[PDB]
């Protein structure tokens, strides 16, 4: 496994309480040996004014999963912050929940790179994102 | 003057009601002849679990300003969607509100490129972002 920090799904989900992760109902649903997965609803909290999932909301999901994945790949008092984030909005979503799957592209001593793909309920790719973190 | 749609600040702010823009108290504060400005709080709705402004929240602001600027540079039943987004998190924001300033880099027939810079209350740059839209 890639993780250096051991965490339960419960404890991972508790991290979001009282911050943006909790406010957007972002829910971590699976911790794999080398992947992390979370879902997020498409509703008033995350839509843009024309009824689509807000592009920014997709990026919130991507940066949330990638950043905490990165954090879990550090140890002790190391911190991880997002340094650069990018995404392509390949398909819109209008309802239900979307699901982001995060995998590592680079796990360095000082930086990491994470790939997050976000799918709708039909397994259709909606957002492809890449996140670069800095380890502090 | 780049705009093709005439809109008041009040009507522009009205667009965000019932969606993520209003939820996060993103407020448009100035419409220039070639710039658009909106602010966003740094609080429990937009922070990450360690107290910083969530990287994705910065992108929510960038996409919210850039996409509607894009829309305001089209006419009639034309639609604008975010296609590609990138953002550099160069300084953390921790309190108050951040201020996003959006300027056009390219205004095309079927695509636009928008630059959004987001500053903290002390005027320091915190996020530098580029949004590419498609006109439908
Ligand atoms: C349009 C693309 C960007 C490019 O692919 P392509 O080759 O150019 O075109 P495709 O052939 O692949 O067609 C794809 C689908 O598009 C539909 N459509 C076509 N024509 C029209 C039309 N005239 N009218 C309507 N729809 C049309 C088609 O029916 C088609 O459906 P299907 O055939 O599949 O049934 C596509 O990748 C896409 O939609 N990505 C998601 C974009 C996204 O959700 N971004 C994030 C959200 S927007 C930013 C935001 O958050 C934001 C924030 C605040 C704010 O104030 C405002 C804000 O905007
Ligand atoms: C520290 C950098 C990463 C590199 O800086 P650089 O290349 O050297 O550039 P500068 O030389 O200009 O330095 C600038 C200022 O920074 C200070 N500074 C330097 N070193 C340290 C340090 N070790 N500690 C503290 N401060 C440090 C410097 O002293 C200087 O301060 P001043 O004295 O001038 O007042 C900086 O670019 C940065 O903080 N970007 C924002 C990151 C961010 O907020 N991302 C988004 C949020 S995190 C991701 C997320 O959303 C997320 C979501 C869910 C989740 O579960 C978890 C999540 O994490």
């Amino acid at each position: 496994m890639i993780w250096k920090r051991k965490i339960t799904l419960e404890a991972l989900n508790a991290m979001g309480e009282g911050n943006m992760v909790g406010f957007l109902d972002i829910r971590f649903e699976h911790i794999g040996d080398d992947t992390l997965e979370a879902t997020m609803p498409v509703d008033s909290r995350t839509k843009q004014p024309f009824g689509l999932l807000h592009g920014g909301a997709s990026v919130v999901l991507a940066e949330s999963i990638g950043s905490v994945a990165g954090y879990l790949c550090t140890e002790g008092e190391q911190k991880v912050v997002g340094l650069e984030i990018n995404a392509n909005h390949v398909r819109s979503a209008r309802e239900g929940r979307v699901r982001g799957v995060c995998k590592p592209l680079h796990l360095g001593s000082r930086h990491q790179v994470w790939q997050i793909e976000i799918f709708d309920e039909k397994g259709r790719l909606c957002c492809s994102s890449r996140l670069t973190t800095a380890i502090l």
